[PDB]
């Protein structure tokens, strides 16, 4: 079709390997761009150990309050929230926002021993269905994104079914659901990559993810205004180990994927 040529055409333009997986609820219709083909997850990882907390909520109904500490030795790389609240606590509601809307590497490392390890995330995944989202390692090593390294990675079909379970289907319960919602919605990293590619009047919650190997991914929801939501997976990763990241990949792949629907 035209948006698969001309999403070829972006990737040729780009010098890297794009993943691309829509989602049209209205039709339950998919577009998919390599969406066979794995790609290191990054942050984006981070929504699956939230959700999977969010899971364990439903029988724990205080677990989201529960207080965890956090100490000089549990920061990591990159701490923006978490920094705030070293020799404190921060609760497991806080720690879910902190890793989804400023992608707190701390915060996600607390979500995942929460779930007995990078194993207890992945156990999630194949619990409401996802039999390609895998969860090898923790913060930070799990962004390396090497070159045929299957660690950490899923694909972009794999993650945009998951992600329309989590938030517009019923893998989880109603107020968990809606909780995961808030969050995306409220994402601060996101606003030079899908979002720079969709009219301003759309509400998007996403989660981006970055790393090694100029890795440049993005997942998002998208409510455009009186129409049936959308699921966007856009991942973008290059062959230097020292390439800069290139949102505007993924800002150009959902301008073309919004040109047609």
């Amino acid at each position: 079709s035209a948006v698969q040529q001309k999403l070829a055409a972006l990737e040729k333009s780009s010098g890297g390997r794009l993943g691309v997986a829509l989602i049209d609820t209205a039709d339950n219709t998919q577009v998919l761009y390599r969406g066979d083909e794995r790609f290191p997850m990054c942050s984006t990882s981070k929504v699956m150990a939230a959700a999977a907390v969010l899971k364990q909520s439903e029988t724990q109904k205080q677990l989201l309050n529960q207080p965890v500490e956090i100490k000089p030795a549990d920061l990591v790389n990159y701490n923006p929230i978490a920094e705030k609240h070293v020799n404190g606590t921060m609760t497991l509601a806080e720690l879910s926002a902190a890793a989804l809307q400023y992608s707190d590497n701390t915060a996600m490392n607390k979500l995942i021993a929460q779930l007995g390890g990078p194993g207890g995330v992945t156990a999630f995944a194949r619990a409401i269905g996802d039999e390609t989202f895998r969860l090898d390692r923790t913060e930070p090593t799990l962004n390396t994104a090497i070159p045929g390294d299957p660690r950490d990675t899923t694909t972009p079909r794999a993650m945009a079914q998951t992600l329309r379970q989590l938030t517009l289907g019923h893998a989880l319960g109603e107020t968990q659901r809606a909780q995961l919602v808030t969050w995306l919605k409220g994402n601060t990293t996101g606003a030079a990559s899908i979002r720079a590619g969709l009219p301003t009047s759309w509400t998007v919650g996403d989660k981006t993810g970055s790393g090694d190997y100029g890795t440049t991914n993005d997942i998002a929801v998208i409510w455009p205004q009186g129409r049936a939501p959308l699921v966007l997976v856009t991942y973008f990763t290059q062959p230097q180990q020292n390439a800069e990241s290139r949102r505007d990949v993924l800002a150009s792949a959902a301008r073309i994927i919004a040109e047609g629907l």
